[PDB]
DNA sequence: TTCAAAAAGTCCCA
DNA sequence: ATGGGACTTTTTGA
């Protein structure tokens, strides 16, 4: 429940809110953090407070009370005035009272720590500086009973599959003073997630975003899966609204490779380049020029996206795999009637261009009429997970029999000729499916509208989909979600544009090609990459990159 | 009635 | 023991 910042971290975070902090203009500053744990930032920031006072003592006893400003009083200063932390773990809250008490009895000094909820607590005053690390909790493992608080109380940033930490986006952004700053380390995952629209809006009205360090798939906290960013905002009155991003280069580096991270920003392994906040839509494009220009060429020659031409759908959510799903040389499919089996196809079945064969089948149970007439599959197959699916919740609310699949969708949407690709990838790999094929929710299909049959072919569509550009081109809006992986969701691959023009063609019978060779029994892979190269100039060529 | 989003992923191995 | 790679379920709000 408790989680480390590395310190490389927690030092550039405090030392991006405090470095230029005036003390003799404002020697009573209020830093905060509202999920401090045992104290990983609120320790350094006490470090970082005391060299301030201490180097600039004899200025303040000039121009303040010259008996309070002692550096003896240092200490006691920064704990009544100063430092302020809250956490939900009374253990952490006590341990960081005896570490914040030992960084030096009389009259014991008040020492501003809550032990409480921070999205309930009545803050009583705003804050100039706010540091740290929230907690992240999404949608399924966040209780039913809170949820139902955040849903009432942060609407504005909470909705449907929203995560516990935009909750805290908004909590540091609400009791942040005019004129704060704000610098907090969160997944990277609402930058581009569609849970993460209204929180995006909410921080981009409400401060100006001073930086961005988009660390991508690389592993900040170890043996955690999770991607995360940095992000420093203010409530400053400036006319200028630019945002310095730092993009990681090379997602595989050692995060300790210099002694501050800042030395790390400014070197080859990170990327810097400048968004005007005053340009951000709904969706937060955050790339280089060069990326910037290659993105808006293939939007404005596009004239059709995706789902202008073709349907979407996820695939079967059985709600218990091991309950319907067999190997093909499983002897109990003895006992299932043909009528009920389906080829059935993981994610990592679906290549570019073409599907392995299926080595699993799916007992669509939907079409057991009843539990006497295929007693054996229900006792042998279905039931022996019984328990396990009587607690899915369709079935607990009487909509859903015991044996039947939680969301069979349609079968007729399966049973055609369509497109599929893998929920997460490395790389566009959009495929034709031949043979029926169906999928969990790691595969998601589309089929061509009736009407747009006669303009774009599924050939056509595999050819520019699994491109080099449109692999490019996909990449700069999608969702990064770990090392090596992107999302490929309707939410963002249905909006992929698309374009027709004098060389499709040519891209078709290329395409054609690579399908052929493909489905060969002694594939040249290597010719393939030939006809894969011209088609991209094709491609290239027809976007005018 | 029934859609689709969600990594403090999950699991294994050298 | 850890860090890195292959691979991806069903719960859930709307
Ligand atoms: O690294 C995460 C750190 O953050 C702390 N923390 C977690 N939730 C907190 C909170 N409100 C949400 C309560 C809450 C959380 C889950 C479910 C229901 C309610 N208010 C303050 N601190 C919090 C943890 O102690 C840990 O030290
Ligand atoms: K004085
Ligand atoms: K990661």
């Amino acid at each position: 429940g408790i989680y480390y910042t590395p310190k490389i971290i927690v030092d550039y975070i405090v030392k991006k809110t405090l470095k230029n902090h005036d003390i003799i203009k404002n020697p009573y500053p209020r830093i905060l953090d509202i999920s401090c744990g045992c104290g990983n930032f609120l320790l350094e920031v006490y470090d970082i407070l005391y060299d301030l006072f201490e180097e600039n003592i004899y200025e303040l006893k000039k121009k303040y009370d010259e008996n309070y400003w002692t550096v003896d009083n240092i200490h006691r200063h920064i704990l009544n005035y100063c430092i302020y932390g809250a956490d939900i773990d009374e253990k952490a809250i006590s341990i960081l009272k005896d570490s914040l008490t030992n960084k030096k009895d009389e009259s014991d000094i008040k020492i501003n720590l809550f032990c409480c909820d921070s999205l309930k607590k009545k803050w009583r005053y705003k804050f100039d500086y706010i540091v740290g690390n929230p907690p992240y909790i999404g949608h399924k493992k966040l209780e039913k009973k809170y949820k139902k608080f955040l849903l009432e109380k942060y609407s504005e940033v909470y909705k449907d599959k929203a995560d516990l930490y935009f909750c805290f986006y908004k909590k540091i952004i609400d009791i942040l003073k005019q004129g704060g700053i704000g610098s907090v380390i969160t997944p990277r995952y609402f930058l581009e997630s569609l849970s993460g629209k209204d929180l995006r809006e909410y921080i981009k009205s409400n401060v100006n975003v001073q930086e961005i360090v988009d660390f991508l798939g690389a592993n900040i906290f170890k043996n955690i899966g999770v991607s995360s960013c940095i992000l420093t905002f203010d409530k400053k009155k400036t006319k200028e609204t630019y945002i310095d991003v730092f993009k990681i280069k090379n997602e595989d580096i050692c995060i300790n490779k210099f002694e501050t991270l800042e030395e790390l920003l400014k070197s080859s392994k990170f990327e810097h380049f400048n968004i005007n906040q005053r340009l951000l839509s709904d969706e937060w494009i955050l790339v280089n020029k060069d990326d910037e220009t290659f993105y808006n060429k293939i939007q404005e020659k596009c004239k059709y996206s995706l789902e202008d031409i073709a349907i979407s759908f996820q695939g079967i959510i059985t709600g218990c795999d091991k309950a319907f799903i067999l190997s093909k040389d499983d002897v109990k499919l003895n006992l299932v009637d043909d009528k009920f089996l389906k080829c059935w196809i993981k994610s990592k079945n679906i290549n570019k261009y073409i599907v392995d064969k299926s080595e699993y089948r799916l007992i669509y149970s939907n079409d057991i009429d009843n539990e006497n007439t295929n007693k054996r599959i229900l006792d042998e197959i279905i039931g022996l997970y019984k328990t396990k699916l009587e607690n899915r919740r369709e079935c607990k609310s009487g909509i859903r029999k015991w044996y039947e699949l939680q969301w069979g969708r349609e079968k007729l949407f399966f049973e055609r000729k369509k497109i599929m690709y893998p929920y997460k990838s490395n790389e566009n790999r959009f495929a034709i499916d031949y043979d029926n094929n169906f999928s969990s929710a790691d595969v998601y299909s589309f089929f061509i509208k009736e009407e747009y049959l006669d303009k774009f072919s599924y050939e056509y569509l595999v050819g520019i989909l699994n491109s080099s550009v449109y692999d490019k081109y996909f990449k700069i809006t999608a969702k990064k979600m770990s090392k090596n992986i992107y999302d490929y969701y309707p939410n963002k691959v249905m909006k992929i544009r698309i374009f027709r023009d004098n060389n499709y063609e040519e891209i078709e019978n290329l395409s054609k090609q690579i399908i052929s060779i493909l489905l060969n029994k002694s594939i040249d892979k290597g010719k393939v990459e030939k006809l894969q190269i011209k088609m991209d100039n094709l491609i290239m060529d027809s976007l005018g990159i």
